[PDB]
């Protein structure tokens, strides 16, 4: 089997992106935000407290005839930026891009924090990381990838994200049509339940080539590129007037500058960011400073491949017995 479908950016930066998933018979359908650096799949629901619902569409398993209670089953999980949910647990019939996994996990949320409330065009999330870091107790619950892999006529899936556009989520199979050139694949660690995976370095714009290995993560759910302070200094040091601000939170940069280029190694292959993905916009509405799309990691203990890198390349996620990435222009 495969699965097919398109992701959505959910506003003019591209600060994340939903697909639409089908759960439970009759299907409800829930725009998901597909989160390869998690590994749960969760909704907005009947039982999520009403004060924290506003505007999402909501699962109701009483009105699916093939939802089950997972007796007994809870979940909580905390991301990276702070927010958080927790609730307990379905199984049902999910379905993605005409991809069917029957038995799915799916959790459904009696608590989220502000920011999920906040945002109305993300009604959940679906991890695609590995299932060791699935957080439903006490019998933890396998992703929808996991659970559809042995159904799929390969172990993979693919993800290319489009700047300011629509991109493509793939799964079972790699559409040699939608990149450019050949595909370079890189070895992947699971030991901390990421796709992590090491790259060979960077440049700046125009600028020679450094090569130095960097490793992080490829994670789709992340809004943006997250590098060591000493490569995004040197990125930034080309940008007149950018400067890192506490106050923002980050660089932030002249909105009348143009951005060069960035450049990371895969292998011997070099992926290129244009400077216009590396735009975030006004701080505030009318501002005249803008937030870059490179920042540093240093306060996150982990460098992060987010959406402003992995919409640049045609991103493989190779589920095989021993995973790795791949990635192509495109
Ligand atoms: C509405 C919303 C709220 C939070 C996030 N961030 C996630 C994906 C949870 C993260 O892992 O940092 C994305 C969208």
């Amino acid at each position: 089997s495969t699965g097919s479908a398109t992701t959505t950016p959910i506003d003019s930066l591209d600060d994340a992106y939903i697909t639409p998933v089908q759960i439970g018979t009759p299907a409800q359908t829930l725009n998901l935000d597909f989160d390869t650096g998690s590994s749960d799949l969760w909704v907005f629901s009947s039982e999520t407290t009403a004060s924290e619902v506003d505007g999402q569409t909501i699962y109701t398993p009483s009105k699916s005839t093939t939802a089950k209670l997972l007796s007994g089953a809870t979940w909580s999980i905390s991301y990276g930026d702070g927010s958080s949910s927790s609730g307990d647990v379905y199984t049902d019939t999910v379905s993605v891009g005409g991809l069917t996994v029957t038995g799915q996990a799916v959790e459904s949320a009696k608590k989220v924090s502000s920011s999920f409330t906040e945002d109305s065009t993300i009604d959940g999330l679906l991890g695609l990381a590995f299932s060791t870091l699935n957080t439903v107790s006490p019998t933890q619950q396998k992703t929808f990838f996991d659970n559809a892999k042995a159904s799929l006529d390969s172990p993979v899936f693919t993800a290319d994200l489009g700047y300011h556009a629509p991109g493509t989520y793939n799964f079972g199979f790699i559409d040699t049509t939608a990149y450019t050139g050949s595909i370079t694949y890189t070895a992947v660690s699971t030991k901390q339940g990421f796709w992590e995976w090491t790259s060979t370095g960077y440049a700046v714009g125009s600028g020679t080539f450094k090569s130095t290995s960097i490793d992080g993560i490829a994670d789709t759910g992340t809004t943006l590129l997250y590098l060591p302070a000493t490569v995004v200094s040197a990125y930034w040091a080309q940008v007149s007037g950018a400067k890192s601000s506490s106050s923002v939170g980050g660089y932030v940069f002249p909105c009348s500058a143009t951005l060069p280029s960035f450049t990371f190694g895969v292998g011997s292959a070099r992926i290129v960011i244009p400077g216009d993905y590396i735009d975030f916009g006004p701080i505030s509405t009318g501002s005249s400073s803008c937030f870059g799309g490179i920042q540093s990691s240093a306060g996150i203990g982990i460098n992060i491949f987010g959406d402003v890198a992995l919409k640049a390349a045609f991103v493989v996620f190779n589920g095989a017995t021993t995973p790795t990435l791949g990635f192509a222009s495109k």
